[PDB]
């Protein structure tokens, strides 16, 4: 089992992608907007995926709400978090979990990278995809994002809390290429890592993000740091599930690592399933090969941790025209729910 999520092209696997993935058998695949234009071929992805992977893979999607949602060709819309937060609605939150769960579940979805955990501290901070914050102080993004992981989980479909340590405190800093974070670690448990520390037992995994936390490891980001991944992750947060990295393919990550070098130096970090999302397959053997120089214990950890996730993904539901009809049907009120609140 190749120790990574990889992207897929298009609406079906093609040549390439279904001979590396025999060969290689990742552990798992993410996909986007690219890969779902209906219910039927949607369907008809996730079942190849799974007959083409010995182990039941990981299928996974960031399927957030509002700017990010990757079933809008299917007429699938969902309210962003933060509308959520204005609205104060409990039942919303509720249901945009539910509701994630269930579609998810139909199209043959296992994991959601949700609930972002970030803290949105100003309303003046960066806002490139706004409304993706659950509050703006890690007490409120604890219920919230603790209301919403329960309700997803309970669906059936595992979720992933990022971004790890914590993105809402990243800033440039014109002495280094990846955002920063200066914040003291005492003062970071207090605050941003409060949520995946308050969390751990509704979260199936977290995804790290490639951010620096140079009072922690100066030299590497946050993904590529065994200080900060076993030192501040594994032992002082204690988080004992599968973690992810964020997209090695794009980013200011790519003009320091290629995807190959970056993802065995995330497993060496003790990182469990580095992400490698757009025109995977030039970087998979070179990680195949490499991957035989890691430690065996840390390798045998970490695989179990990945074959824990892996034995608790859940199977897509049978075919049910009116179960989909349902999902559009909850999903279409949850929208109004949102805009007769505004
Ligand atoms: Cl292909
Ligand atoms: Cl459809
Ligand atoms: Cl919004
Ligand atoms: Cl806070
Ligand atoms: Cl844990
Ligand atoms: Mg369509
Ligand atoms: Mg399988």
């Amino acid at each position: 089992m190749l120790p990574a999520l990889i992207g897929i092209s298009g609406h079906e696997v093609g040549a390439e992608e279904e001979a590396a993935i025999r060969r290689l058998q990742p552990a798992g695949f993410i996909l986007f907007s690219r890969n779902i234009d209906s219910v039927e071929q949607v369907r008809g992805l996730t079942e190849s995926l799974r007959k083409l992977c010995l182990h039941h893979p990981v299928i996974a999607v960031d399927q957030e709400g509002g700017r990010v949602v990757r079933t809008a060709s299917l007429g699938l819309n969902l309210p962003s978090p933060a509308s959520l937060a204005r609205l104060g609605s409990v039942g919303g939150i509720v249901e945009l979990g539910a509701v994630t769960a269930l579609a998810l579940r139909y199209l043959g979805v296992n994991l959601n990278f949700a609930p972002v955990l970030d803290i949105c501290h100003d309303p003046s901070a960066a806002n490139a995809l706004p409304g993706r914050c659950w509050g703006d102080n890690a007490q409120d993004v604890i219920s919230r994002g603790g209301v919403y992981a329960s309700n997803l989980r309970r669906g059936g479909v595992q979720s992933c809390g990022k971004h790890f340590p914590g993105m809402g405190r990243a800033l440039a800093d014109p002495h280094f290429s990846l955002p920063v974070i200066g914040l003291d670690e005492r003062e970071l448990f207090k605050t941003d890592l409060l949520p995946f520390l308050a969390l751990c037992p509704a979260l199936s995994s977290i995804m790290s993000a490639h951010i620096m936390l140079p009072q922690i490891d100066p030299d590497y980001p946050a993904t590529l740091s065994e200080r900060v991944i076993r030192g501040l992750l594994r032992d002082r947060l204690g988080f004992r599930g599968v973690v992810f990295t964020d997209d090695l393919c794009m980013g200011a990550i790519t003009t320091q690592y290629s995807p190959d070098d970056a993802a065995f130096l995330s497993l060496k970090a003790g990182c469990d399933l580095p992400l490698i999302c757009h025109d995977p397959l030039p970087w998979l053997d070179g990680l195949a090969s490499r991957q035989e120089s890691l430690n065996a214990y840390d390798r045998w950890d970490s695989f179990k941790r990945v074959e824990k996730l892996s034995d608790s993904l859940c199977f897509p539901f049978p075919e049910k025209a009116s179960l989909w009809d349902s999902c559009l049907r909850r999903a279409e009120a949850l929208c109004r729910l949102e805009e007769d609140g505004r």
